[PDB]
């Protein structure tokens, strides 16, 4: 169907007839076939009156009768509904991105498989969803498999359905807050559907109940209770019996098999065995009116046409969604506290609970989506409270926001509020609480998630942590030379589609793809090879970012002389405190700031001698890194005339340390004294630069050198009964437990721990084994950690790393000692 913008804004008003949901299915169980079936039947498309985007959500439109509308155990308005099909990841390892998509939904269509049933991953996703208080509704897909492959029987088939329905409710029952209620599924209640995404058909007990009801007078409520379980209609006797063995002890067929499975089973038998005589009368019985062409169809061809006219799989899926899934009004009432990070009595939490469109804004940005509108990204999220309007002055509260501080806060104006119709957007003036909307003009203020509020009081909403630090990289080359041009373009596309990936050319002439972790890199490398570039790619082992630091002050004074022999430099190196290194990294200790102001900050807050601070010559690397060069020289003739070179030499030395070429971190350098030649002609960079270089490299190795490793902060949701499996893995990997807290309703524990990045490879696989896929991981780079080993001792833990690197870089295995940068004098 196609709607103007006014139609949409109308549907959006009646938030009671909206349904925000996602499809929780195994990519291998026909997850997309169904979604396609839905869209093909009810998807919406502005009827209008060239910017494209990455489809993140689709709007569906469904209409029902007044009779059905009365069955909704929920406050509804109108017989029209707007369903929001929000997309979700295809791989469960994506954990963090799953939680995002899920967090903006209130119900889910969980697809289970006929034969295989409830697989492990799907059970995990479902557990998360339930953890979030999302109401499930199930569909047993791929029934055509059991019919065609195994050539099973009606009762067999039935029992499979039955057992599987059990599996699910055991989960749903264990992990469903006592707040949700008996959110367990039942075929007779109309919350379980059956069908085949392939052949495109599907049904619910209810649809057949409505059928046999009219053409036979009886009521449906009763009828659909008999269409499942042990209720029997004996033909001969023409009466219903609750006894499975009737008459003279003969077995009777279960109602489900007799009125639902039998009719279908008869179409599969007739059609595939080409029983030309039957098929025509049969179709007549059920009322399958073939249209011209089709009449000459046969085999799987004809089947995929008959089954469609008979039980339009879509119609059955929409039934459940409308009739059983919660509206924003219903859901937010109990999903509020979990989503609000502040007081459960706050004015905002109350507004979310009441889905109040008059309250201040509370908009949850779950993700940023690539667009064609230049390099822009649009915000995708849900308005939980208030209304968002174009040009609206909004408080953009990023991940590191706190109600008290001013950090990560941005007060800008939303350029435009638009509807996210698949790959198409449609501007709109405003959007009230309860709706899934998009936003233009927040690119430069949010990278992935965030909270948009109007109250200066409002806390953030349960955010999802994500780092932008490229702690891991890999080299990638093409297999077939000629494909090169495609890679170059691919890498450029990869970069445009992801604010955390990074592609570039290395000095060794290699294509580099740096990412956030093994997880992230895996995704990119695939999308690169199959979509972005679409060509066979050669990939190298992962390389982990490291840092070079000093543990103490210099043994002795560093000294070096230009090649001239006419210049010398005297400096010493010492540790820069983490507190201060972070300070530098967080902007607090800024390079542009007033050296006087800056200096005061380092003095009053970081016990720094206000003088030295006033004498910082520069930061490093790139001019802002967490490394300094403090001036402590007394009466030096022409000092200012070599500042540059000294600074330059610092930039070079801090980007490539002397241990194995990595950036330095937390390194302080105090120039003690300088003896320059009198003639400017002999104090040039060619002379100086190398001097301050060796001198810095020298004093570094004299200050008890060490390397730092990036450490992840992993957070795992998991059954209290299996937490043991977690700890088990963490120990086998230098892990360290930070917290282990529980949330009151569910048997679901959450464990937070630090895990070195160099230990994280394969962590997900090993973690699901140790817990039977019951653990749900997610990591974010957190900090740097100094290894206590000796980087120079090839046998130590540190030196083991240092060596593999130098070799990899084709350097000389041994690490040049300071003596080789020192000049005796």
């Amino acid at each position: 169907v196609a709607f103007t913008v006014d139609q949409m804004r109308s549907l959006m008003d009646k938030v009671t007839n909206v349904r925000n949901m996602s499809v929780i299915a195994h990519v291998d169980h026909g997850k997309s076939t169904l979604t396609d079936s839905l869209v093909q039947r009810a998807g919406i498309i502005s009827a209008a009156k060239g910017i494209t985007i990455k489809s993140t959500a689709i709007s569906l439109y469904s209409e029902m009768s007044d009779e059905d509308v009365k069955e909704i155990k929920q406050k509804t308005d109108g017989n029209s509904f707007l369903i929001n099909l929000i997309d979700s990841p295809g791989h469960v390892d994506f954990s963090s991105e799953v939680t995002a998509a899920l967090r903006v939904t209130d119900g889910a269509l969980v697809v289970v498989d006929t034969i295989e049933g409830v697989c492990v991953q799907t059970e995990t996703v479902l557990r998360q969803a339930l953890g979030e208080r999302i109401k499930p509704v199930v569909v047993i897909n791929k029934v055509d498999r059991a019919l065609l492959e195994l050539q099973v029987s009606k009762e067999d088939l039935y029992q499979t359905f039955a057992r599987t329905v059990e599996s699910v409710n055991v989960i749903v029952s264990t992990y469903a807050d006592e707040v949700l209620g008996d959110v367990q599924v039942y075929p007779a209640r109309g919350t379980v559907a059956f069908g085949s995404g392939l052949h495109g058909w599907a049904f619910t007990i209810r649809q057949f109940a409505t059928r046999y009801a009219k053409k036979f007078g009886v009521d449906k409520a009763k009828m659909m209770d008999r269409l499942w379980g042990d209720s029997f209609f004996n033909p001969k006797t023409k009466k219903w019996t609750n006894k499975d063995t009737d008459a003279e002890g003969k077995p009777l067929e279960r109602a489900f098999n007799m009125f639902i499975l039998d009719p279908i089973f008869r179409l599969f038998t007739a059609i595939m065995n080409f029983k030309k005589d039957e098929i025509p009368v049969l179709l007549e019985k059920l009322e399958i009116v073939l249209k011209g062409d089709e009449k000459d169809l046969e085999g799987k061809a004809l089947l995929k046409v008959v089954m469609r006219k008979f039980l339009p799989a879509a119609d059955a899926l929409l039934e459940m969604i409308v009739l059983h899934l919660p509206s924003p009004v219903t859901a937010q009432a109990y999903r509020a506290e979990q989503l609000y990070e502040g007081p459960a009595d706050d004015a905002n939490c109350i507004a979310i609970k009441n889905c109040d469109p008059k309250a201040d804004l509370m908009l949850y940005v779950s993700k940023m989506v690539p667009t064609s509108d230049k390099g822009r990204f649009y915000a995708f999220g849900r308005v939980f409270a208030g209304t968002v309007k174009s040009g609206q002055k909004v408080r953009i509260q990023g991940p590191n926001y706190v109600p008290g501080k001013k950090d990560d806060l941005f007060i800008k104006a939303i350029q435009r509020v638009v509807l996210m119709m698949g790959r198409f957007v449609e501007p709109i003036d405003d959007c009230p609480a309860g709706n899934i909307i998009g936003l233009v003009g927040i690119d430069q203020f949010l990278l992935k998630t965030g909270t948009l509020t109007t109250s200066e009081t409002a806390h953030n909403m349960k955010v999802m942590k994500f780092s932008v630090s490229p702690v891991v990289q890999v080299a990638v080359e093409v297999k077939n030379a000629n494909d090169l041009p495609k890679l170059v373009e691919g890498l450029k596309r990869l970069s445009k589609s992801d604010p955390c990936v990074l592609t570039y050319m290395s000095e060794s002439g290699e294509h580099i793809v740096a990412g956030t972790g093994e997880l992230h890199l895996e995704i990119c490398l695939q999308d690169l090879e199959h979509d972005h570039a679409g060509v066979p790619l050669k990939i190298s082992p992962p390389v982990v970012a490291y840092r070079e630091t000093v543990e103490s002050e210099s043994s002795q004074t560093a000294l070096s002389k230009s090649p001239n022999k006419h210049n010398r430099i005297y400096l010493k190196a010492e540790p820069i405190d983490e507190e201060v290194s972070l300070a530098i990294e967080n902007g607090i200790i800024n390079p542009r700031d007033d050296f006087k102001a800056r200096a005061r900050i380092m003095a009053d807050d970081y016990g720094w001698d206000v003088t030295d601070a006033r004498k910082i010559w520069c930061f490093g690397p790139d001019g802002n890194g967490p490394n300094l060069v403090i001036d402590q020289t007394k009466a030096v003739q022409y000092l200012h005339e070599i500042k540059d070179s000294v600074v330059a030499a610092f930039q070079w030395a801090t980007k490539e340390g002397p241990i194995f070429g990595e950036e330095m971190r937390s390194v302080r350098v105090n120039i003690l004294d300088v003896t320059l030649h009198a003639d400017a002609i002999h104090r040039g960079g060619g002379q100086i630069i190398p001097t301050m270089r060796r001198a810095t490299y020298a004093g570094f190795l004299l200050a008890d050198p060490k390397i730092q490793e990036p450490v992840f902060l992993v957070e795992i949701q998991c059954p209290e009964q299996a937490v043991g499996g977690i700890y088990s893995v963490l120990n086998k990997k230098r892990g360290q437990v930070v917290s282990e807290e529980q949330r009151p309703g569910t048997p679901l524990f959450t464990v937070k721990a630090y895990l070195p990045v160099n230990e994280s490879f394969g962590f997900t696989g090993e973690l699901r084994q140790a817990t039977g896929g019951q653990a749900f991981p997610q990591m974010v780079f957190d900090h740097w950690s100094t290894l206590g080993s000796d980087p120079l001792d090839p046998t130590s833990k540190a030196g083991e790393i240092v060596l593999a690197a130098r070799k990899r870089h084709g350097m000389k295995e041994e690490v040049p000692g300071w003596q080789e940068y020192y000049d005796k004098l």
